[PDB]
């Protein structure tokens, strides 16, 4: 023994409503396409920015579906979309620079940014504005030390979906004050209504899109995400995994590949779950209004934050209440989602309507 | 764009005789575990420190195994055995803090070391003493700054295996000056002679044992490795790994799971390579020999540091001229094997074959 180092210590230590992954199994012809890649020996080591084969792909994915004009090399396969974010931050943050995170954000952007040295800046989105931030706030946050701004639409945990005129104004803001706009895009298919805008197609020398196969094609435990940008941080991004995690798991890039290149299958599943979802969305909301219960309305994502107000003064009271009532919700204090929980609708409607009929019994 | 980092900027950037992988597929039993895995669902995220059935397989392991007393607990799995090093860095190295490292070493010890803000001292170990440390050498360079000493044996690249007196000298060192022993013993099953002697069988509250399916199984592409130690160590070990991977890939897991379960099939497996590369071995010795191609001779994994004094007066120039001559090694410069060239047996006797015959034109 010794003793664990400053970073690693300044860390952050019955029907469920608190899923964060899809309650759908992966596609079959993904599970095809990693069966054969087992059967072919497709088991060594790949190299650090991801097989050559998914590089190209995901170029196709960017420049097709998302608008932006990037090349293999500008592109890079993760374990997850959270090795995308983590390498990032330890790729562009020396101690003291400042990140921009948008409250209510998910829990992993501060953790991430402080353990790589970097000071978390919020910026408040509130209620009443949809949850939708307000450029003008924005730019009051921003000083010499600004790194880097996150954003992350369709959101989680707001579900909320940021119109092209605001994603534009943020993209303009980091040109502007010369920063970097960090876009995390993984709930782009889960989308019930508007349009899904990438910042990258203002300002691609300033964006790093961040993406996954994890919630659109219920591939969470594959751990495989993606992301692109400039390449020189691309290239930076793709050194850190070299010295951390070598490369993703052969067997699930060669499984993304197919989700990818087989637009036909994926795209039945992606309509299949979207529809599910909005059902299961409406279904929820019209519960919440009948008993008179606070939540905006979510256009993407699985999530909608329920003000509490009701149920306790604060949402870890409100959380204890709902659980003794046989209802597990997730508490908004790490979002930074004060007096408000967390629910999500990526489970049965039947357990959706056996949620509500407890919410009825607490009220 | 703003600026890239300085860990990151600090980062150092035909017949082959280069893999540092099995030539061999992964045995059958363990690919139709993970064909089960796909059948049953298992694709959801898994917990960080990794699948509770794993954890407790690896303290068996551990246990039977090695003679290490460890609970699950104090057992972690991560992406590959190159994460379970890079997350253990992170957690016990604050800026300053040095760490010992053997010389010649595994290219990523000190590229791991210097990113989380350590200071690399090298402590040479000699070709005329086999490779094997001698910790006198070792007790000269410990300051009230170090942190921690890696010790990987079998090593790579010499080939040496350590004698367990030796490790227990290393062992007495860390607990007489209070630090960290990081023992990397990837390569426990390719051994030809000698025994594995596992040094937390002596300092268990100061050894962190990092281990991992890749070599022995042939399990690379897959990316689990694992490690025990002090509790509040893999603790810290396991937070490091939720704010970045998550946790590693959930199929993978559960094939690793089989292969630790299905000693039977397993045992099988390890002893076809070990007797496939112990052949090897000897046909690469003695035609170096024949040659007069100084080489210590290696009692594990599947590496051989060859002199290349009578090829070229260092060794860039000495690889150079082989690559000429159709045979690609490894330079041993960023092993610090200065003179020295690296060569991996894991390959086929006719290749083999084919090297030396192509060596002997070079002379
Ligand atoms: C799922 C998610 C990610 C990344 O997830 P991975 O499972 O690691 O691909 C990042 N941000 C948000 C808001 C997410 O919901
Ligand atoms: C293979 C190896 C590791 C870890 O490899 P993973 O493929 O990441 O499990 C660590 N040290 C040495 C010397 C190795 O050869």
């Amino acid at each position: 023994m010794r003793g664990l180092s400053r970073r690693v210590q300044a860390m952050k230590p019955l029907v469920a409503l608190t899923a964060g992954e899809p309650d759908f199994d992966t596609p079959e012809h993904v599970k095809e396409a990693a069966r054969r890649a087992l059967a072919q020996g497709k088991t060594k080591y790949a190299p650090p920015a991801g097989i050559p084969e998914l590089r190209e792909a995901l170029a196709e994915k960017f420049r097709r579906e998302n608008g932006l004009s990037v090349t293999p090399e500008e592109t890079i396969v993760t374990v997850g979309g959270s090795q995308a974010l983590f390498n990032l931050f330890q790729a562009i943050l020396d101690p003291g620079d400042e990140v921009i995170v948008l409250s209510p954000y998910w829990v992993s952007y501060p953790e991430m940014v402080r353990f790589a040295g970097g000071v978390v800046v919020e910026v408040e989105t509130l209620p009443e504005e949809g949850f939708v931030p307000d450029p003008e706030r924005v730019r009051r946050a921003i000083t010499p030390r600004t790194k880097a701004l996150v954003v992350n639409s369709p959101n989680n945990p707001t579900g909320a979906v940021y119109p092209k005129e605001v994603l534009e104004a943020l993209a303009r803001l980091a040109v502007e004050h010369d920063f970097y706009l960090v876009s995390d895009e993984i709930y782009e298919h889960l989308l019930y209504e508007g349009e899904h805008f990438s910042p990258g197609r203002v300002a691609p020398e300033h964006t790093l899109t961040v993406n996954g196969a994890a919630k659109a094609f219920a591939m969470t435990g594959w751990r495989i995400g993606y992301a692109c940008g400039p390449k020189e941080v691309i290239k930076a991004m793709a050194s850190v995994s070299r010295q951390s995690t070598t490369s993703p798991d052969t067997i699930a890039q060669w499984a993304t590949l197919e989700a990818l290149t087989n637009q036909e299958a994926s795209r039945a599943f992606v309509e299949m779950a979207r529809e599910a979802y909005r059902r299961r969305r409406d279904l929820l909301l019209e519960g919440l209004t009948a008993l008179g219960l606070k939540a905006v309305r979510p256009s993407g994502a699985f999530y909608v934050l329920m003000d509490t107000s009701p149920i306790a003064p604060d949402e870890v009271r409100a959380a204890e209440r709902l659980l003794e009532a046989g209802v597990a919700v997730v508490p908004g204090t790490d979002f930074a989602a004060f007096g408000h929980v967390r629910l999500s609708y990526a489970t049965s409607e039947e357990n959706l309507r056996k949620a509500l009929e407890r919410f009825a019994r607490v009220l």
